[PDB]
């Protein structure tokens, strides 16, 4: 039943490795799948609607991982800490990388991919401001830029970079180099002048 | 006759403002010009070439706008440099802020508009480089980063943080106060540590 279902997604995964949402039919995930396209029908209205389910198990998968991390700080320098919040997004999205690609496309033709996105970047954003705060508090980071502000522009760059990155775009920072490039950045720009 | 040609482009800027490419029709820019729909197809082969001429025009003013900038250096401090820069692009595409979103969106469907967009990202990524590796060199910045890899990704964060203001995208930096936002990470990052 549900198997079913998540045969669908995995077919939609497989198949966008190779070839844009355009270039895929929903025949092509029923046939992956197992399933006749009526059948297909039954669990998904659309192709884009797979695509939906797939984005958003990946950015509560990545959530998720960040709220582990917040409820388990490890005990490391304030770049570290920084450095290992980044890097929940660098494993998660790099971990699929087509499915990223695919939803940042999808981000222009759909208002749900668009507003599961905006929903879970103004979360990640609101995190970080948060942390920011907290370091301005304790007397470890200056009172410069308003931290949401501040917020919104970094993590901006990290879902440009990152998505650039993965997908070998030109310009872009090498996959090798885009944790350490990010994590420069925001930690002179957090704790700088 | 080439009046027809920037009756088109003009005509294309001004429905752009009010609703995407794809709810715009060649009809609609041959009676905006004063032409007809075969007098249309004499100046340009469809609707996609129209942006791509607009988008060429805009980012070519950027262009020659930091190269003006670049040969006639401002006597201030180095935060008023980068400002000035920064400024640039803030000034020119958001006087442009329809054909800048139109041609964000047309690069995910047109090659012609992602090679262009990524020309003169290279361009200007090199620019940065060149200058920061020019304040390393006078003993004014330090030796962190890569200064190639470092100056691609300020200048991206420019390009996703510039553009989701213009738009106003949740989640945004108001535009007035992206300049400042941005100065500041870029200042940090480049001086910082
Ligand atoms: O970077 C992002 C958002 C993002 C990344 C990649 C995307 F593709 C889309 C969004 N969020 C981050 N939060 C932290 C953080 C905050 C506080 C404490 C520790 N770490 C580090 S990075
Ligand atoms: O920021 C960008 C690129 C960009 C911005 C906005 C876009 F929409 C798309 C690309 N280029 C910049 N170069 C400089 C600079 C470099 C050296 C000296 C002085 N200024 C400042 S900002």
């Amino acid at each position: 039943g549900d198997d079913r279902e998540l045969a669908i997604l995995a077919t939609a995964e497989n198949l966008l490795e190779d070839r844009p949402l355009a270039d895929i039919s929903v025949d092509d995930l029923a046939k992956g799948a197992g399933i006749s396209r009526p059948t297909f029908y039954f669990y998904f209205p659309s192709k884009e609607a797979v695509l939906l389910t797939l984005l958003d198990r990946v950015v509560n998968q990545a959530d998720m991982a960040l709220q582990t991390l917040a409820e388990n700080p490890a005990d490391t320098d304030r770049e570290n800490m920084w450095r290992t919040g980044i890097n929940v997004f660098f494993e998660t999205f790099g971990s699929h990388k087509a499915v990223t690609r695919a939803g940042q496309a999808a981000r222009a033709t759909s208002v749900e991919v668009a507003e599961l996105w905006s929903t879970f970047m103004q979360k990640w954003i609101a995190y970080t401001a948060a942390v920011i705060d907290a370091e301005r508090d304790r007397g470890a980071a200056p009172r410069t830029l308003p931290a949401h502000e501040l917020a919104t522009a970094l993590n901006l760059m990290n879902e440009r970079t990152l998505f650039a990155s993965f997908a070998g775009e030109q310009p872009s920072v090498p996959e090798a180099r885009v944790l350490d490039t990010l994590v420069h950045i925001w930690v002179t720009s957090i704790y700088g002048e």
